[PDB]
């Protein structure tokens, strides 16, 4: 792939992720409800901004962002699933953390690609998002009792 | 129908509308770009909050909100379409207004349904979101040079 | 009358009331000057906002608000009179209170009217305005040494 | 039986509830201490404001609120009890929720009453308080690992 | 004439202008709706403060402001007209600017008169209001495509 | 007694006092209504804070605060009484002041006791609350036309 | 006089006035205590700033402000007197008003003198302080039941 | 002496100190102008508040604060002198610090006294103001190149 | 050229661009006046800050920024021209966009250069500014009805 | 000359002054660096606003402001010079003050000119700007150890 | 010992405590991660402030605070240990609580120490920190499921 | 070495630098006391945040930060020394700058290292810290009268 394609792919991913954050936020139950319920609100807003920025950066480089659920569904690498069976807090966090891991890894690809193609601006955006993802990964893993790269 | 079904249907609608708002805002062009670009950010946040509140009111009455793009696409009455052909700001606003008119009319049904079933709380929520939609409809129509209900 | 006419009649009353608030505010004298001087500023802003909201709700339901002193003068049920003879703080308060009671009473009609006509949004607006007027009526009557409905 | 009586009964209830929230707040222990400790502070202020509003709405419709612990004790339907045995976070939350459910249910009666009696303003206040109680009920039940209408 | 008469004449003018601002604000339609709708709100507040100031300055020099729509209508030099025939945005702004021009010019007379009279305080007030009017006039004319003194 | 007993006795007093403050706030009438009505809101919050702090200081030194209206009623030295007869603003303030003087005097004992006993921290708290009470006592007496120490 | 001398005379006056404001602020008693007590705090700050500004303006035009109580006492035209026999709220306000009047009249002289001397800057300062004093004079008079120039 | 006398004595000193601070503030020159000019504004406000607090504490304990420059001059231990000769920033600071040392030492007496007298509240006030003075003394000394107790 | 030279060249450009932004800001006319007038204010401040940061980064790497209009005029690559003829909002916008495009392109060189030189800090500054210019370029093009890369 | 010409001349002056403030800000060294570095940031913003205001006042009276560095250079009376040989803090401040003195003096002219011409508004602007310049002149002079008019 | 020695010993302790707070903050894991992670940030800041205040109070009484890790390590009574083995949230909290009890107990000594020495200021300092420590000890113990005094 | 090692080494350096900043802050004396005293508080906060970020970054890449003074002392390259003899402000600043220079140079290494290994996130962090260090280096050097790279 090329930058435009990489970027649009993230537009799709980010839209799926965001809905996933909402699912966790609405369905969670357990002693950590209060704290994690608010934390999801924070994630939602943060990833919603990554999303608009990625989309806007694409537009700025002459691209055209996907902009319908159908397109997002067709393009995303992030997986989603309806909430049927109830799920443990940890189960939900594990799904959150997994998606973060996916985004971290894809961003890594975009980062190197962008660097090789000499799109310095997109490169730096991706880096900054990664930085954050990494910190979240460390935090959600500690919540789950695990080491970050564990 | 029933309140729970009504509300869930709106969670689906709201998620489609919200992406539609982003589409407009990303793709718009013309002399009204700056002002309308920002207006869409406002709409996005507002509808996004209506969405969270409808979902949370459903949860509170014992329901289970849809929570994946697939479910939203499967259940929404709001229509969406990929942005292929360039459209006019007015064309874009006309799409927005149409969707607002759809929501208005559906809420009106929810308003009576919820009334008929005696759920005073859900009833008042819908009324307050309706009040806002009506004001937006007046403003967007004025933007387009039209009377609100014309 | 119908919703549109009721609302426009209130646009007229609200514009008269607002000027009346300024009158008291400018002409008042007595030991309570400071406090009441400030309270009127607050009433003025609140009533001015009800007024804009009533007019915008009208506009939203397809109406056309009166918008000239002459029309307000011609349609208001609220009475006004030039300040000639000096008047006491209590006399001023009594005028204020009476106007409040008129608004209350008229709002109550609009409330029945809109309930019967099914305009849930306007119904709620008026109810919220009434809620406030009732509270002011209690407070100004208490200032005057009276019971609210007494 | 009547709105005034209904309202005053809630002034009593609200006073008992508020002290119960402090009890929880003071005596809780457990891993959820920090979070729930602060959440109680928020409940305390919120119910304290409901209380002042109900009492002020009462005064405004010509009533006279109870205003001594003795009166509150004599009229409350909300139950209280000295903290002797050390209870569980969950036990404390279960008392809190139980009380919320009681308020919910009684407000529902008041809604209905006020509705039959024509007091639109009091009707709307109660509805809004209900909306909030319902949300809390959803949240505290999630905390306890239960569904709201559990 | 005299300062007192001048000032009171402005209280009348200011009140008619303020209502005229609301008319434009309520009835405007066209692509500039968003922006101008908000700009009128700003004008409304500004002129409403000039109004209270003028009236309070009059009161301070021992005068008695007019304080009824009737008085305002009887003394205003500013003209008003019911909105019957739907007007262009430009037509509305042209009415605004014309009124601004009228206030400018009358203030100029009050500055002279006040000057001659030796009421330094009133003189400075009027100057400061004129400074603002002049800036508006430049802005609204630019909006209309014209030079300020054009 | 002992610090712990002293402290819990204040929790009881503080709870009665706070309800008394609401009584005054609700039932007051007269020309000083607006000002005193808000002053009471301030007293309510302040004393409400002294109360949580005394209780928490108790908890911190190993004590167990009373936490039910029944307990408060059984232990308070502050007196309360249903509002039956209409009373004077001065009468109300005189009740307020009398209660402040009681608290002042009891804290004085606590301040003494507490120092006997070596509890520096509790000593300092009480001193700071006293400082405040003393100031209120000066102001309310001035309001009443009296010197502070009567 | 001469601008420098005039300004330094006001540094003196302003210092006396400011302490007078504290006197009233400290010794007042009566039903208007809360309100006037706070108003005096407001006056104190304002006049304290006029003071600093006058002194700094003098410094800026090459002068040297008085800067000791002794110099203030020796130069002030504003009169002060120890509080021995108690006074009424009205008596205190009357003293306040009288001093305001004195400052108004002296500023008027400085306004002329500063004008005669071409010190446009000092001229404008004085006018702005005069505007405020005039307003205060109207308000305190209204508090006293009098017309401003009465 | 007695607490009342001690307190009043400080009202006098504080008033002379405050003017002194202005003096330094107005007349200073040198490279440290901007910084010290602003620091004096801070000291002015701070001591001004100590002053009002001392006075009000006096009032609260049944005293009567001095409240005229004449009284202040008559009772102060703090020394003042017109600014004739050019002084140094260091000279000015040295005067400031000296005055600070005086207040510190006198508070120390007020402190022992209040202790002995059992006026816990006054005692604590003084200790807090002392704390602040001590810090200032440390900082101004450091500015001057000296150790604090140097 | 080298980092220092590149930076200094940008201090000159930035200074010319900033005055160009004020020219547009002052001279524009047309229906988009209010909105573009304000947007120019935003650009002015933003570019103004890039400028001070570029200058300060130069100073930090041991350079010496140009600091007179003469030097700016002598070194700038950005073109300026007196406003003689009345241009269209579009013409003005086009001039703005073309300058943005020039800055974009030159920053790109500096990015590369700063890179070849291994000045990581400067490299990142430039990238960040570029990111913003790119966004601006997208927005003003959209305003003009064009795609970003033309 | 005439108002327009005077104003435009100031546009040119103000533009040179603003760049000179940056030069000082950038090149300054010495113990006063932190404080003066920040003061210049304040001067830069202030004068930059005077500049925009002068320009907009010109536009408002029918003028056309210079708007290119070339025109600024061709019309300014304020002198600039490239920084080659280092210069003391004092030398820098001396340059600053000299320029302030020039603006002070020219404004004085404009002040009288505009008075001659009857442009009250422009006249008041200039006066207010002059008031600020005078105070700065006092402060910078004090910093340099001199009297304001020395 | 003496107050200066006592204080300095606290400087060392406070610095060790602070680092330990970070250790906990960085290494914690488990479901309470979010909440405790933030809580540690708060303690870090609070204790860091006590630290500077103790140091500055020492400097103010003529002392010389330790100011190097070496000194802190040499003087502290608080114990620290590298995080090797994996610890429980509870274990971590237990370590925190233990250190808090140590500080509490040492402050108690400093309280008596400064009291016999008659340093009222230092005495009050310590008291206020103690107050806070005691509250924290209650909270962390409840978190651990324990009563405060163990 | 490797990123982990590098980062941990900075954790150690940052903690030593932070304590050094407090030393300077506490011990400085001279005319610049006020300004630099505050500047160090700024540096202390800044560096304390760099420190927490570095540590969290480490943790996030799977590392384990040093977390005891002992470890810091053992690993830091930043030197520290007890304050025995009085030193000049300049001497203090020179120690500060030297440390800044050290961190700058070490970060440059980290920058290189982090890049060879391609840890883009850590690389950008270091770059951003460097940017700030460089600026501080330019400013403290100017303060010392030197050029940044000397
Ligand atoms: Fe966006
Ligand atoms: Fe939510
Ligand atoms: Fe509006
Ligand atoms: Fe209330
Ligand atoms: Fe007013
Ligand atoms: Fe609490
Ligand atoms: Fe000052
Ligand atoms: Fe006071
Ligand atoms: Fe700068
Ligand atoms: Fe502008
Ligand atoms: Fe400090
Ligand atoms: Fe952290």
């Amino acid at each position: 792939v090329d930058t435009k394609e990489f970027l649009n792919h993230q537009v799709a991913n980010l839209n799926v992720f965001t809905v996933k954050i909402h699912q966790i936020h609405w369905y969670m139950r357990g002693h950590n409800f209060f704290t994690l319920h608010e934390k999801m609100d924070d994630l939602y807003s943060e990833f919603g901004e990554q999303m608009d920025e990625v989309a806007e950066r694409l537009l700025a480089i002459g691209g055209s962002p996907f902009s319908t659920l159908k397109e997002f569904l067709e393009n995303a690498s992030v997986e989603e699933a309806p909430y049927t069976k109830p799920k443990t807090m940890d189960q939900l966090m594990e799904d959150l953390v997994g998606t973060l891991e996916l985004l971290r890894d894809e961003y890594k690809q975009g980062i190197e690609l962008t660097d090789k193609e000499g799109d310095d601006v997109t490169n730096d955006m991706l880096i900054a998002f990664k930085a954050s993802i990494d910190k979240h990964i460390w935090m959600f893993k500690a919540f789950l009792g695990k080491a970050p790269l564990e």
